[PDB]
DNA sequence: CATCGTACTGTTACGGCTCCATCGATGGAGCCGTAACAGCGATG
């Protein structure tokens, strides 16, 4: 199954370019090291900017939660060989 | 020019009968293409 479907995915990729699934190999994409955290909003600001939480006792644990829920939610996936192991760095900054 | 002789022949109009030539369109159903609509997990 994920010979399969990582087959389909590379034609796609091959003759168009872009289709539904290419948010799984953003690490392959991107050139990044494993493990290495995702470029996000925070990496476009400059790095002399200011934050501001509003409501931290609420934002914070919401922010702490992503990674462990995306990791969850993931896990089934990878294990059942349905994704490539390299599926696991799509994930929200921990 | 006058009179007489036991119901005369042939050819044309006109009405009725019959044969023959001459002559796509509309609604229903199926299909294609296009627009429209409905229908996981972790944390505090």
């Amino acid at each position: 199954r994920l010979e399969q479907r990582t087959r389909y995915d590379l034609e796609m990729m091959q003759e168009i370019g872009f289709c539904q699934g290419i948010e799984n190999y953003s690490r392959h994409i991107s050139g990044r090291a494993p493990g290495s955290p995702p470029f996000t909003l925070i990496d476009y600001f400059p790095k002399d900017f200011l934050l501001i939480i509003d409501e931290s006792h609420v934002t914070i644990p919401q922010i702490g939660a992503m990674y462990n829920g995306d990791r969850s939610r993931k896990e089934s996936l990878v294990e059942y060989g349905f994704r490539l192991p390299s599926a696991f760095d799509n994930r929200p900054l921990t």
